[PDB]
């Protein structure tokens, strides 16, 4: 009974900001590498950002690097994605994926998913 529950999405104007959260419960959180994926309707689900178990190692999709920040609080079992300078490009459903020991970099590698939270960026 491992469950990932997401929040913080919704609608915002271009240049705006959001903060996604993904609270985990069931397994031991620090043994999982957490990753944010996003999927626009009709396109393939793509990698956005990933963080290691300890929280030291972070990787970003080149596009969103600088604008997006991933982080995690291993005490409260949550991973965050702070989005800034949002473009219409970034409109999609954002999913949080967990994989044991090493963050997933491709969809197939993810062991546990969240329900997915919509982000829409109008202009």
């Amino acid at each position: 009974q491992v469950q990932l529950v997401e929040s913080g999405g919704g609608l915002v104007q271009a240049g705006g900001s959001l903060r996604l959260s993904c609270a985990a419960s069931g397994a031991t959180f620090i043994t999982y590498g957490m990753t944010w994926f996003r999927q626009a309707p009709g396109k393939e689900r793509e990698f956005v950002a990933a963080v290691t178990g300890n929280g030291a190692g972070t990787t970003y999709l080149p596009s969103v690097k600088g604008r997006f920040t991933i982080s995690r609080d291993n005490a409260k079992n949550t991973v965050y994605l702070q989005m800034s300078s949002l473009k219409p490009e970034d409109t999609a459903v954002y999913y949080c994926g967990g994989r044991r020991w090493v963050p997933a970099t491709a969809v197939d590698q993810v062991a546990y998913w969240g329900q997915g939270t919509q982000v829409t960026v109008s202009s």
